[PDB]
């Protein structure tokens, strides 16, 4: 099908030629949706910058205040980070034409866009754990956390280097009582701390690590089509779930190739192509693929088990100092 952007934004992105692009998203899981966008536009050259959370935020902010060049658009699982941002006149107000049935709790106006719905899963190697051994429940794994040979074998999030690991352990911590015992649980089976998944995959697929808690699923699925030994445990007590935030940078040099990626991120082809191919779990309910919020509600075992984190002025909330003091005082003394 064809995003249905406007035929003057379309000319005005083919005079401009070029995106850049500034994403957390694993250029391993974009790759997909760079080529099929290049399929539907051969005459855009993409520039796709592959970076941490924190460092997107940096980057843009910096590179802005020195009247520098910077990013056409931004795409980035650091929820707040991008929420903060598109609330302080850093993005330019589009309303796509492909975001028309957008619940308001998955925009923030026309500042900016879910364009996910990202479990965060426990990921483990079957060589080491059984699926019937991997509990789905915060309890559960809690109590698999004290067995001995799970000593060294536990790998996590690190909050305070991964913006995304603050958004997505912060949402834990506020929604599930357990998490509290969980954590101690890290502590008493000395986890790892990982600021990246890929750091955290590498350790389970070596049996390094045999278990790694939060990390997206949209990665596992693809880790799995060429590592055998990758299993997937959706948690059935309740799942956080990520949007990725993707907004057009106020100060574009190339603002009508921003608006194209950003439709065809949004539309039925981008989300399909997510489902099916690049296997990030997409937006849209109307998709056919792997990576689709139906799978992820079968998997939980119902949608009211997805605790979806809103694209919200509201959660900015987990920036406030006293919100990441009380969240940070508990996490690292429970961890160590
Ligand atoms: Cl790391
Ligand atoms: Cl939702």
């Amino acid at each position: 099908s064809r995003p249905a952007s406007d035929p003057q934004v379309v000319e005005a992105a083919r005079k401009e030629g070029r995106l850049i692009i500034y994403s957390s998203t694993d250029q391993s899981s974009a790759q997909a949706l760079l080529d099929d966008f290049r399929k539907l536009y051969p005459f855009i050259q993409i520039e796709y910058n592959d970076l941490g959370t924190q460092a997107i935020y940096d980057r843009f902010v910096s590179e802005t205040a020195a009247g520098a060049s910077s990013a056409d658009l931004l795409w980035s699982s650091a929820m707040e980070l991008q929420v903060k941002l598109a609330s302080e006149g850093y993005a330019l107000p589009y309303d796509s034409p492909e975001a028309k049935n957008w619940p308001a709790n998955a925009r923030l106006g026309n500042l900016a866009y879910s364009t996910t719905l990202e479990p965060a899963v426990v990921v483990y190697n079957k060589r080491f754990l059984k699926p019937e051994e991997v509990p789905t429940t915060r309890e559960g794994l809690a109590r698999l956390l004290q067995e001995p040979r799970m000593r060294g074998r536990v790998a996590t999030w690190d909050p305070e280097r991964s913006a995304v690991g603050f958004t997505i352990l912060k949402a834990d911590y506020d929604r599930f009582p357990a998490f509290q015992e969980l954590a101690r649980a890290f502590g008493k089976a000395q986890a790892a701390l990982y600021s990246s998944t890929g750091a955290a995959f590498e350790k389970v697929i070596s049996g390094e690590h045999y278990l790694a808690y939060g990390f997206f699923g949209s990665y596992a699925l693809l880790r799995q089509r060429t590592v055998k030994d990758l299993g997937i445990a959706y948690l059935t007590d309740g799942t956080v779930a990520i949007q990725r935030v993707a907004f057009i940078n106020k100060r574009a040099a190339h603002p009508n190739a921003a608006k194209l990626f950003l439709d065809y991120l949004l539309s039925l082809r981008g989300q399909n192509l997510m489902a099916y191919t690049a296997l990030i779990f997409a937006r849209r309910e109307t998709v056919v693929g792997e990576a689709t919020p139906q799978a992820l509600y079968k998997a939980v075992g119902g949608k009211d088990k997805v605790y979806a984190i809103p694209v919200s002025t509201e959660i900015l909330k987990n920036l406030d100092p006293a919100e990441r003091m009380r969240f940070l005082t508990f996490w690292r003394q429970a961890v160590r």
